[PDB]
This record gives C-alpha cells, sequence and structure tokens, in this order.
C-alpha cells in the first residue's frame, strides 16, 4: 500500500463506544444519518486517503510547485492535482456543510474524523480543497447578495485563502497596513502586500480563488479592531452565473522554499501593486474584521492540531509495522549468551517503551480532538455532556488552544520516537517519517504560535472566562476520579488533576499580584506553555482511562481475536500513560509555583 | 557573514577559567602551547569555520553529491571540496596527532574545542577530512610495516572510513557476514557488502582512501568476538612511496537519499563482488577486531555528541540574533493597551524562557564534552583531576555515552526552540535552523542509537565497571554541593544528586532481582534512556554551577562591560537550569522506581 496507515477502528471506538456521538445520530439535523452510515463513510474515505490521495505525497515534496514570476502563477505537480480532484469529485469537502452549499448534515466530530485521513495522507490536499468550508463561513457572515456568491463558490468549486499576515504583522495581526478604499459603487480597492499566504495561487487547479483578506479601511482605527474583512477574488466573475471574467489585481509575487509541506504554495500576495485594482467587497457589509476572521482561525486551529495528530498516528503505525519485522539483537534476558537467537526489535524494552509512548500520544490526542469536536455542535454537546449551547461554545474555545498547541508540539516531539524506531533507516527518504517530521514542524508556528496559543488559553479562555469552562472539564474529571483493575490508574489521575489545579492557582496568583507590581504578569507568561502542555497531558490521561473502562467491559463480555487485542491495547496504554507521564506533572507544578523574574530583569546582552 | 555563529569566548571560559586545562599547558607535551596560543588558535579556526568552511554548507544540502554507478564514484560539489581542502591546508586535522604523522601536541580538550567550529559550520567537512585521525589509530594498532602505511596515509592526505554495518548488522555488529580469506602472500580477500558507509567514496577529493573494515575470517567463531579488523585501500599502492596503483576491489554501489547531512555520501560498499578481489591486511596481524574498531568508535561517539552540541550552539546564536531585531507585539504589562509601543521579541517571557533554555543546553553541553575531554589525556587528567591514567580511561568511558546520547537527543530537542524563536520564518530554508534540525537528527542514530548508549552506560560503564568511575564523578558533585548567592542552586543540585542516585539504586535493584526472575532485566531496559538523560541533566547542572561560581568571583573582582554581561549570563543560566530542569528529575525517579513489565507481557498484536 502507500505511506499512509489509517486507524478507523480507533475513530469508531472513540465516536461510538466512548464519547456517545451515536446518541445524536438519528436525531436533530442528523435524522437520516445513523452509526452504520458514519462507519461506512469513514472506511470509504480512509481507502481514498490510502490510495489516490496518498499517491502524490512523496512527489509533492520531492518536486515542489514551480512559480513563474511574470504570470504570477504556481504550477502544481500533476499527480497532486489528481489527488486533490479525487477528494473533490467524491465530495468529502462538503460533509457537514449547509445543504444550500451542496452538503449534508454531519456532526463535526465525525467530520474531523473523516478529514483526519486526508490530513494524514496528504495534508496540503485538505488545504487547497478547503473552498467549500470557506464558503460556509462566507455564507454564514455575508449579506444575501454575498450568500449567492458563496453558493456559486461552492458549486463551481472555487479555491480559497485566509489572508492576514504581513512581514511586520504575524503574531501581531493588528499591525497590518494593507489598506482598503471604498469606491463609488460600494466596492473597495485593496492595496498592500501580504506574506506567507497558503494556497495563494494554485494554477489551473481551480476556476477561481476567493481570498478572505484583512485590511484597514482608510481612516480606520488602529490595531485588530480597526481591520475589516473583504472578499477578493482572483477573477472577477458574473454575479449571476459565476463565470470567471477579468483578472482581478491580486497577484503572487513570491513562493517560499520551506522545510516541509513543500507542495503547499506559501505565497507573497500583492494587492493592487501591478496596475490592476484589487476589487473587493466588505463581508457582511459591516466593519467587524477580526471577529469575522476568527471564525476562520478557529477552524484553522482545529485543522492544524488534527493534522499534527493524523501525522503522528501514521508515523506511529509505520514505525510499529517496521518494528514487528526488523530482526536485530538478542533478547535482553539472554544478553550474556552471544549465540542466542536474534529477535524482532519489539522484544527490546526501549523499543516497546518508544512504541507505547507513540501509541499513547497518537490515540490520546485522537481522543482529545474528537472530544473537543463534540462541543462544536450544540445538539451533540447537549446529549453527550448535558451542557447548554453557551457553555459548549466556552468549552470548545477552551479546548482549541489545547488541540492546536499540545497537538502540534507533542506530535512533532513523538515523531522523533517513530523515526528512532527505524534506526538508521529512519533518516532515509525511503521511509515517510523523515517527511512527516518536516511537514509537522510547521504546526507549532502557523495558525498562531504555541506561545500565542498558551496566552490565549490562560488570559482569554480561563481568566476572561472566569474559569467556568475549565471548572466544568475539571469537574468531569473529578467525578470520574471519585467513582477495580483501574483503581491505581484513577489515583494517578487524581494526583494529576490536583497538580494542574495547583498550576492554575499559582498562575492566577501571579495575575492577582500584578495589581501591585505589573511585572508579576511575566511569571504567567513564563509558565503559560508548560501549563498548556500539562492540561493536555491531564485530559489525555482522563480520556485514555475512560477508554480503558470501556475496554475492560468489552474484555469481560468475551472479546476475542483482533477485537480482544484492540481492547487489550487500550487497557495497557491508559495504564502506561498514567504511570509514566502523569507523575511528571508534579515536578512541573513545583516549578510553576516557584517561577521568578530573574530572566526578565537580566540584561539582554547577557544572553 | 555566514550561517555559522561561534562562541570562542565560552570555549575559553570553560577551558581556562573553570576546567583547569590551563594548568596542563606549558608543561609536558604541551611545552609550545600556552593559554594565549590556544585562544588565538580557537579564534583562527573560528574564522575559517565562519568563512571558507561555512561557505559550502547550504550548497551541500541543496545540491547533494552525484553518484555515478558505472564508475562507482561520488562527485562532490566543487565549493564543498574547496571547504575540505581549506581545512586540510591549514592543518586543523593534524592537531594533537603524533608528530610522525605531521601533527603537534595538543590536549584533547582543546582539539575538540577547535573542531567544534568545523562541526558547527559544516560537519561533513570534519568527516571527509578525518583521514589523519584514522591514521593515528592505524599507527597505534599496526605492525611496524602498517605504521609506515599509516605515515604515508597521513602524508599523502588519504581519506578513511570505518566499515562495520551490513543490512542485517547495525546495532548488532556481531551478526555481520562479510568474510575474509587469507592468501598465501599474507594478504586477505574481503568478500561481502556493507551498508551506510560514511564517505564510502569521494571522487577526486583524495588520492586514496583506506577503509578500516570488520570482517569474519574463515573458521572464526560467532558474534563481535569473531571479527577482525582489516586495512583495505581503494587503490593498492607502493608500500615504500605510497604511489597509488591498481584499483582494489572495493566499490560503492549506491548512495543513500537522506533527511539531512546530504553532502556526506552514505554508501553501499561492495568487496570482491565486481570481479576484482578486495585485498586487505589484518591490522596488527592479530584478531582483535571489535576491540580495535572500538578505538575508532569511541572517537566517533565523541564527535557525534560534539557535532550535535556544536549545531545547537549556532542554532541558539542565530535565534538570539534574530530575536534581538524582530519587532512584534507589545510588552505583556501593556496587554490591555492596544496602542502600546511595539517591542522586540526578546521582551516576551516565553521567548526569554526559550532562549534561556537553548542557552542552558548549548553551554551546559559544551561544558559536558569539554569536561569529558579532560579525561582523554592521561597527563591532563592527572594535572586537572588528580586521577591516575587507568581511572581517567574509566571516567572517559563513563562519559562517552552521556556526551553522545544526551548531546544528540537534547541538541535536536532544543533546536525546536531555536526554530520556534524565528516564528514562521524558522520553517524557511532562507534561515539555517531548518537545516540544523535535519542534519542533527542523525546524531541519535549512527555511532550507536540512544538505546545502545543507555545500555552501554549502565551495563558496561556502571555494572561491569563496579561503580568506580560513577563513584568518582558523583564524589566530585557531592563535594561541590557541600561547599551565598549560589546557595539555593547548590541545594537543588544536592536534591538532583540524591534523585539520580535513587534511580541508580532502583536499576541495580532490578538487576539483582533478575537472578530469580530474569524478566526483571526488562525494567532496566525500560528506564535505561531516562536514566542516562537524568545523569546528563545532573552533570550539566553541576558544571553550570561551577561556571556560576567562577563568574560570581569575576563579577566581585570588578568585571565590566561585555565581560560583565558574559558573567551575568552564566549566573542566570545556571540558576535557571537549577530551578526549571533539576527538579523534574524527582518525578523521573518516581517513574523509574515504579517500573513494571506490563508492556513487556502485552501481546504484540495489541499495539
Ligand atoms: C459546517 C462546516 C464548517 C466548515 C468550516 C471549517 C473549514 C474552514 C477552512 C479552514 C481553513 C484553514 C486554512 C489553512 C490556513 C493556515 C492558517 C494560518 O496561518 S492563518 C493566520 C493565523 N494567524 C493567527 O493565528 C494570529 C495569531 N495572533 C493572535 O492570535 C493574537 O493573539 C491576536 C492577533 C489575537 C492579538 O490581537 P489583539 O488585538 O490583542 O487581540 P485581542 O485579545 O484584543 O482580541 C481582539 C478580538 O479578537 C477576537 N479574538 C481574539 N482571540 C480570539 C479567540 N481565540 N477566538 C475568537 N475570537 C478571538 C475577538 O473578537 C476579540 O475581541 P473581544 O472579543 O475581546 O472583544
Ligand atoms: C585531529 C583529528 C581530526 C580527525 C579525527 C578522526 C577520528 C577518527 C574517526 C572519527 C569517526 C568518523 C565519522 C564516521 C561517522 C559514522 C559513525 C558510524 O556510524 S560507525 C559505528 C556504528 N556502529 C556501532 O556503534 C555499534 C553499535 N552497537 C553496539 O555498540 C552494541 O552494544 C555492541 C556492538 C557492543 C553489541 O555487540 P556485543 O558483542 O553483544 O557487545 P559486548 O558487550 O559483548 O562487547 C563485545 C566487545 O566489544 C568491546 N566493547 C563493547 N562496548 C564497548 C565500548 N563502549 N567501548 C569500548 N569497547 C567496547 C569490548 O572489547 C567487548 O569485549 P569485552 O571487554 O566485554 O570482553
Ligand atoms: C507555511 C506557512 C503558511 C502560512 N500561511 C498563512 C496563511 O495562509 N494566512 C495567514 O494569515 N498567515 C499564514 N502564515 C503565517 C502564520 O499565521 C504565522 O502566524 C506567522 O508566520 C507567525 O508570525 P511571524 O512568522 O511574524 O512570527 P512572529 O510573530 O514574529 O513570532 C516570532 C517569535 O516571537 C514569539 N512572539 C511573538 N509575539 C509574541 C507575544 N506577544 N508574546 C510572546 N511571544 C511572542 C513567537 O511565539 C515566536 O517564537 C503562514 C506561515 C507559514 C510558516
Ligand atoms: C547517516 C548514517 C551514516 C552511517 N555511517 C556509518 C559508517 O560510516 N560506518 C558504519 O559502520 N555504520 C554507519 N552507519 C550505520 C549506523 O551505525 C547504524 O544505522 C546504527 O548502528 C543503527 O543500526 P540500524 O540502522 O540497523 O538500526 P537497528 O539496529 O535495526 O535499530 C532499530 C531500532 O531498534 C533498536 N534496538 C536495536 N537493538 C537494540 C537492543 N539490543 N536493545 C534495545 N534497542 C535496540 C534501536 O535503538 C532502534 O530504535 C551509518 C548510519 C547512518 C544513518
Amino acid at each position: 500500500m502507500s505511506h499512509y496507515r489509517s486507524n478507523v477502528r480507533d475513530q469508531v471506538f472513540n465516536l461510538f463506544e466512548v464519547l456517545g456521538v451515536d446518541k445524536a445520530l438519528g436525531h436533530g439535523e442528523f435524522s437520516d444519518v445513523d452509526v452504520d452510515t458514519a462507519r461506512d463513510m469513514l472506511a470509504e474515505v480512509s481507502r481514498l486517503a490510502e490510495g489516490p490521495v496518498a499517491e502524490s505525497f512523496v512527489e509533492g515534496d520531492r518536486n515542489p510547485p514551480v512559480f513563474d514570476p511574470k504570470t504570477h502563477s504556481v504550477m502544481l505537480p500533476e499527480s497532486f492535482k489528481k489527488s486533490v480532484n479525487a477528494m473533490l469529485e467524491a465530495g468529502w469537502d462538503k460533509v457537514g456543510i449547509d445543504e444550500a452549499l451542496g452538503g449534508m448534515p454531519m456532526p463535526k466530530a465525525v467530520v474531523w474524523a473523516l478529514h483526519e485521513h486526508i490530513l494524514g495522507a496528504n495534508p496540503a490536499v485538505w488545504m487547497y480543497a478547503g473552498g467549500a468550508g470557506f464558503a460556509q463561513i462566507l455564507y454564514h457572515l455575508g449579506t444575501e447578495e454575498q450568500k449567492k456568491w458563496a453558493v456559486l463558490a461552492a458549486e463551481r468549486g472555487w479555491g480559497s485563502t485566509m489572508v492576514l499576515t504581513e512581514p511586520d504583522a504575524g503574531s501581531d495581526v493588528g499591525a497590518a497596513r494593507t489598506k482598503a478604499v471604498q469606491q463609488a459603487d460600494g466596492s473597495w480597492h485593496i492595496d498592500g502586500v501580504k506574506r506567507f499566504i497558503t494556497s495563494g495561487d494554485s494554477g489551473d487547479l481551480f476556476e477561481n480563488i476567493f481570498h478572505l483578506v484583512l485590511a484597514r479601511p482608510e481612516g480606520a482605527g488602529p490595531g485588530t479592531k480597526g481591520l475589516s474583512l473583504y472578499f477578493v477574488p482572483k477573477f472577477l466573475f458574473d454575479v449571476e452565473t459565476g463565470e470567471p471574467g477579468e483578472r482581478n489585481g491580486v497577484f503572487v509575487t513570491n513562493v517560499e522554499h520551506k522545510m516541509g509541506l513543500k507542495v503547499s504554495a506559501t505565497c507573497e500576495l500583492a494587492f493592487g501593486q501591478h496596475g490592476v485594482p484589487a476589487k473587493g467587497w466588505l463581508v457582511g457589509e459591516v466593519h467587524n474584521g477580526i471577529a469575522q476572521m476568527f471564525e476562520v482561525i478557529e477552524q484553522a486551529r482545529m485543522m492544524v492540531g488534527t493534522k499534527a495528530i493524523a501525522t503522528l498516528s501514521t508515523g506511529y503505525l509505520n514505525a510499529l509495522q517496521y518494528a514487528k519485522s526488523r530482526v536485530q539483537g538478542a533478547d535482553l534476558t539472554q544478553m550474556t549468551d552471544k549465540t542466542a537467537p536474534r529477535v524482532t526489535i519489539t522484544h527490546h524494552p526501549d523499543v516497546r517503551r518508544s512504541l507505547m509512548t507513540q501509541k499513547a500520544y497518537a490515540e490520546g490526542l485522537r481522543a482529545l480532538y474528537l472530544y473537543t469536536a463534540t462541543f462544536q455542535d450544540a445538539a451533540v454537546a447537549e446529549v453527550v455532556h448535558g451542557v447548554d449551547a453557551k457553555l459548549a461554545v466556552k468549552v470548545n474555545d477552551l479546548m482549541l488552544p489545547v488541540v492546536k498547541g499540545v497537538g502540534s508540539e507533542q506530535a512533532y516531539a513523538k515523531l522523533t520516537e517513530s523515526l528512532q524506531t527505524l534506526g538508521g533507516s529512519g533518516f532515509l527518504q525511503d521511509y515517510p517519517i523523515e517527511q512527516y517530521i518536516r511537514d509537522a514542524k510547521i504546526d507549532s508556528l502557523y495558525a498562531g504560535t504555541t506561545a500565542i496559543q498558551a496566552q490565549d488559553f490562560f488570559f482569554r479562555k480561563i481568566v476572561r472566562d472566569k474559569g467556568v469552562a475549565l471548572a466544568h472539564v475539571s469537574g468531569q474529571i473529578q467525578e470520574f476520579v471519585d467513582s477495580g483493575r483501574l483503581k491505581t490508574e484513577r489515583a494517578l489521575l487524581a494526583k494529576a488533576l490536583t497538580d494542574v489545579q495547583g498550576m492554575a492557582a499559582a498562575l492566577t496568583g501571579y495575575l492577582m499580584a500584578a495589581q501591585q507590581d505589573v511585572t508579576s504578569l511575566y511569571k504567567v507568561g513564563l509558565g503559560s506553555v508548560r501549563f498548556l502542555m500539562s492540561v493536555g497531558d491531564l485530559i489525555i490521561g482522563w480520556l485514555l482511562q475512560r477508554q480503558a473502562a470501556v475496554a475492560v467491559a468489552a474484555l469481560d463480555a468475551g472479546a476475542t481475536g483482533d477485537e480482544r487485542s484492540f481492547y487489550e491495547g487500550k487497557v495497557a496504554v491508559a495504564s502506561f500513560f498514567a504511570k509514566n507521564f502523569l507523575p511528571l506533572l508534579t515536578s512541573t507544578r513545583e516549578v510553576i509555583e516557584t517561577l521568578d523574574n530573574d530572566i526578565m530583569e537580566l540584561d539582554e546582552a547577557a544572553f
């Protein structure tokens, strides 16, 4: 087969044995979707991922897109084009999207499980083909006239981009200087240069591209609150039929050469700099740019974390496959006997430690993004968690920085173990883990760096939230921990919950203290990322133990064969994680409780 | 200037203010080298590394060597060949080499500090140019006839290789099947295929290459003990003048395609398979192969750890230079004020945490390999540490797994922080950190995987050694923590010593219990790598506090200006490491004390 190894069985286990998404199927907007329908779609898309989508994964990296400056055009490998069009011709880009746009209803938890397979097999495909998902947001936020455009965009299959960054405005989006001047007809003319734009051009892959652009109206206020969101197409088009017309003044002027994700054209995109106006329209005809754009960012941050996790999972499964078959060395128990038979390396304790660590974070993080996705539909959140719509929004907001920040960083860190499992062969392009690592590095940077995720998590999702969402998740873990074979694991989780609550209390103390000495805030920043990562380990631990309980019940009821091996692996991985990673949170709490500002007051030249 | 950023000042600090190498200079073999001569040499190689050597760093990766299968030859980029020849013409490969081979005396601590700059600027240069260091080993081990061959190899500038690995014999060197058949004329015919041979061919870069080859003499016993070391030249040569002659029967048949270190040709090397016998000569005319080859392996393991550390250093320095000039966002104390002045990112807490983390491991690991190198000369070890020659060998042996294993893994892990400091630009090939990471990942694999290092460290360097070397080093740390501003840090180091000593006790306990239940050994394997990493952190913490003590003295003695900034940085980094990384060892100890065999008993199919 291909490089991509899927795990539909684990997705089904989470969705329909552990998390309860099955109880929302057959109800609400999912009247005509049952568990069998969702299972079949998952198997169907996993086969597409493993075949036509994965087929161009290697070539996308080895023969990157070619950029021609004078026609401002990017040419993608033909094999990649077919991969994208194989996905689109099957309609996987439209599941969960409004029926007006050609979609059919589906819980986001299932949608993200479906898209996991695409993100694992060839993530850039998902990016180039996000047009309809972009159209969904434009449909939600636009005037009635702009809704017809969104409908057209979805059906003519346009490509799409999210356009915020400028050389001087990356983390600080509010510093952007791309400007917008209103025209007599109500149109606007966009004028500026944007940097690092994913899918900024894609050649003849699509009939059109509609950029969603942040720009500052002439005379607008400063910062992010002064930015407005604009619909700017590559081609002007017939507002009735969608037929592309005159080329609009939006041009790629450069394409970055990157560590990985090479098939995703990361572009310098110029608006109105080449003699042709960049005509655009104010989304919703209101000035509400940063709020509007964050509907896109929220999806971007979910995708990026799910991508990081999809990559770890297939990285782990490739390493496991290799390890079962690689003979090297003798069993440690027969070390003195140098004539002892050679064994497969899964017999070596460090290889099993490595593989169980990979397993725990692949499956642990899979559970985490699926659990997060059960809060992204109010109806699913209601039936699974018994929370009302407002609280579900708060919990999803709480969990997004965890999915993105912990997923990106832990996936990359544990792909190191995947590669280590192959020995020297892991350093070769013959195996895909090398590329997995290069493609995954980006996940801690774009859609907001980890430091921005951790700042958002504490200041916006806990402090501004008054801790409500965190107290809800904490309370669910408390109940789980207070409720035979899993008693030791639950006590380690009780300790980890207490450790994380002590982290949050210390950081809130630093926050409170800042009223007397404002530099106390630096301590919060110093601890923010370790706190973010600790919460992730806590929720991974809990979800894995919820899985282990379902597995114990399945084994007692007489599981046999492959199902028994699946459930046996869940008991072991939940216990392994509890004993090897949860106790580390104790030392981290002590460090966070002890933070000082020595390194803040240090002279910069001392570094 | 170039990508490579050096730190001569820190090397001097370690060598001549902390570690006491100055006491050995001016005496014994080092008559002709004083502190000043060494500082100038470090500065001189500093500049060669930054210029002619770093010149080809980028091209070597983006235009890798071309393999010609019909002539079994590798063609290296011309600019890279210039870099190698610039190193050789300045004689940096012969520093510390026997005078018979064109070298002059130099303590190993200074030699590795010299080579740090080549390894950071273009590590493959060091590898290709290592021929003279190979000859020194040939000179030590050879018959009188072979020592003349070693002289000619050093004088004619030949390249060299170390040839062990086969497809079925990587970590398990003893499974190699390359054969050796003695001829009437006293030579042997080598027959087999070797894999992954660094520098297996180099085109016209050198006049000859002498391969050091492990092979199994006809009728020898199994495992590493049945292997012998053979001298196998690319060209047969006149044994009096060294003039190359007939082509010997050893040919490269493939070159690997790798993640990084691309300009190092990693070759499939075939002996006696292309119709021409591969003539070789038994090194020392004795069958001591694995012990002889381990003289080479010990240098390779020191180099790999030093390379990884050299790479983290220039990664940190590049990120630091970038952080000081990158304007993004405002001070955290003004987060509510959206009009606040923009600041350089060095003002942000998470960036300073990141930078101080990179600093502590770059400088901590530099101290580690320099400390280790003070045991690689008997005269130096006596003057500096007061230990006899045989104990110095044992300590060096103890530390080689630390330098290679901990250096390789921690350098790669912390380069993630370096790249993160660049934000989105770190993912660009426009900056060198992307290449650092790819070039560094191999450090955890070749010259023995991290698991091999951890196994060697415990079973051979602690258990076979009867705790002598470990007891000596721990004794020095015990002394140190029992000796105002460094008091808090001293106590954290004491706790770390107790923690590591508890890890050792637990592992020794598991070893003893293997007398009754031999599976207990598996627990040793499970904790082996974490134990090794913990010792690294202990020794890093210790050395940084030794540096801090020296720095405090210099501060109170009236240091000013840039020297004051240097010394202040050492105080801060030693304290930061003590407070943020040493306490984490307590939880690691608890994990090691609670290891069990559940994941060993688990069915393979359950993974
Ligand atoms: C049915 C089907 C469904 C289909 C749809 C799904 C599919 C769609 C397809 C997805 C496409 C993905 C394509 C891939 C492209 C790659 C992504 C990128 O790199 S792209 C680029 C990625 N770039 C980045 O990620 C930017 C990174 N930088 C940051 O995030 C900064 O922290 C900053 C810019 C927010 C700071 O600015 P500063 O002015 O200090 O900010 P303040 O703190 O003052 O907040 C101001 C206002 O912002 C707002 N708002 C804020 N936070 C949140 C939130 N978390 N959350 C929400 N809103 C949030 C809020 O309105 C707030 O006002 P208020 O409510 O308070 O009144
Ligand atoms: C100015 C100078 C400028 C230029 C400088 C040039 C310097 C020189 C060249 C530098 C290198 C060039 C760069 C090349 C980079 C490629 C490096 C590689 O990958 S290639 C290398 C890649 N491949 C590897 O690294 C192999 C990795 N695999 C291993 O290490 C395995 O553990 C194994 C082979 C030892 C197992 O086999 P098994 O038979 O079960 O192991 P046992 O436990 O039973 O010991 C058997 C005998 O071996 C001995 N001996 C053992 N250990 C050590 C030691 N630490 N320590 C010492 N000796 C050791 C010992 O004699 C022992 O006998 P005994 O004393 O006990 O009676
Ligand atoms: C491959 C790729 C594709 C991209 N595609 C897109 C796209 O389609 N659309 C788009 O809009 N953007 C895109 N970007 C940009 C992306 O959104 C990133 O947010 C951007 O690269 C980050 O800003 P920067 O690179 O200027 O880094 P900076 O913001 O300059 O960050 C540099 C360092 O400073 C730290 N830092 C910065 N500000 C703070 C702060 N206030 N507190 C603490 N630490 C801070 C960061 O964490 C980081 O370590 C892409 C980037 C890449 C690499
Ligand atoms: C770039 C590069 C250059 C190289 N250059 C040279 C060279 O010049 N000369 C040379 O002789 N070799 C060279 N090698 C070979 C290199 O030393 C081997 O790849 C290395 O020893 C690992 O062997 P392997 O690839 O077969 O992995 P394996 O031995 O198959 O290891 C696979 C996995 O099993 C684990 N494992 C194996 N045995 C054990 C055990 N007993 N206990 C616990 N875990 C175990 C490993 O840690 C790893 O995770 C090079 C390799 C590379 C990648």
